[PDB]
């Protein structure tokens, strides 16, 4: 049993795990099911997370309903979600059904557009941080690395598989573009069931991106040369693999949308809102 500011919660089964604690299923005194994310320098990270979550009230963003403070641990109380996208991809090793890719991508874009409109960047979008409930609603979660505009950035070993090439090259500037890259990586992962850029080491990351989309050309994107790592490193020059080989047989409008998400120049990359209005979503009800 745990006492919050809003209600009392009865601990049930462990429904997840994490770097600083365990996520459990839980029950309200009145019966309503919830999630308890237990958090063990670390209290500052949890405080940031709560403050950002309290600014983000949207159907496509995991709802924070309460906080339990204990000398030992900070417990976040969320609406319950049955699964996550990593778990969904594990059951579909060769990709998802086309209608589902379309549903999940639209909701992922809508949640991110809400973030961006509220001047917050997620910065850690990946299938395990994309929660899916018992009704198929996709919601953003884990705002642990989120960045509010104008607030300075303040370390855990995480995957660089969804990180934008300019960020991996040392860019530190605030850009909504960093999230759209991750969305592109996720979009491609939902098509094949496999990660688009799974570099073997943190060092292999940029050569892995470049091996698929080509090595960026400074005449096309002049600002590459201005980036820190581009100055202190030499990269093997690659030609872009055709989309016909990356995502074989996927619809033309989906390939066009993906290509606008995965372009190197952050100033040319499609925004979350413009991507929602792309011909690829023509048939989809926006009121989902
Ligand atoms: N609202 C929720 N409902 C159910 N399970 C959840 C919920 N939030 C998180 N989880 C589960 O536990 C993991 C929680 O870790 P997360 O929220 O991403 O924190 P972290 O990765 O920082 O430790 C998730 O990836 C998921 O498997
Ligand atoms: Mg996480
Ligand atoms: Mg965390």
């Amino acid at each position: 049993y745990f006492q919050g500011l809003m209600e009392k919660y009865q601990k049930l089964e462990k429904v997840g795990e994490g770097t600083y604690g365990v996520v459990y299923k839980a029950k309200d005194s009145q019966g309503r099911i919830v999630a308890l994310k237990r958090i063990r320098g670390i209290p500052s990270t949890a405080i940031r997370e709560i403050s950002l979550l309290k600014e983000l009230h949207h159907p496509n963003i995991v709802s924070l309903i309460d906080v339990i403070h204990s000398e030992r641990c900070l417990t976040l109380v969320f609406e319950f979600m049955e699964k996550d996208l990593k778990k969904v991809l594990d059951e579909n090793k060769t990709g998802l059904q086309d209608s589902q890719i379309k549903i999940y991508l639209y909701q992922l874009l809508r949640g991110v557009a809400h973030c961006h409109q509220h001047r917050i960047l997620h910065r850690d979008l990946k299938p395990q941080n994309l929660l899916i409930n018992s009704d198929g609603a996709l919601k953003l979660a884990d705002f642990g690395l989120a960045r509010a505009f104008g607030i300075p950035v303040r370390h855990e070993v995480v995957t660089l598989w969804y990180r934008a090439p300019d960020v991996l090259m040392g860019s530190k500037k605030y850009s909504t573009s960093v999230d759209i890259w991750s969305i592109g990586c996720i979009f491609a992962e939902m098509i094949t069931g496999k990660p688009l850029f799974p570099g073997v080491t943190d060092d292999d990351q940029l050569p892995k991106i470049f091996s698929i989309l080509g090595t960026p050309n400074p005449r096309e994107w002049p600002q590459v040369q201005e980036l820190p790592l581009w100055k202190q490193r030499t990269f093997q020059v690659f030609e872009k693999k055709p989309w016909s080989s990356i995502i074989p047989g996927f619809c033309q409008e989906g390939i066009d949308l993906l290509s606008n998400m995965l372009c190197f120049d952050p100033n040319k990359r499609i925004s979350a809102r413009d991507a929602m209005n792309h011909p690829y979503f023509k048939d989809l009800d926006p009121q989902i």
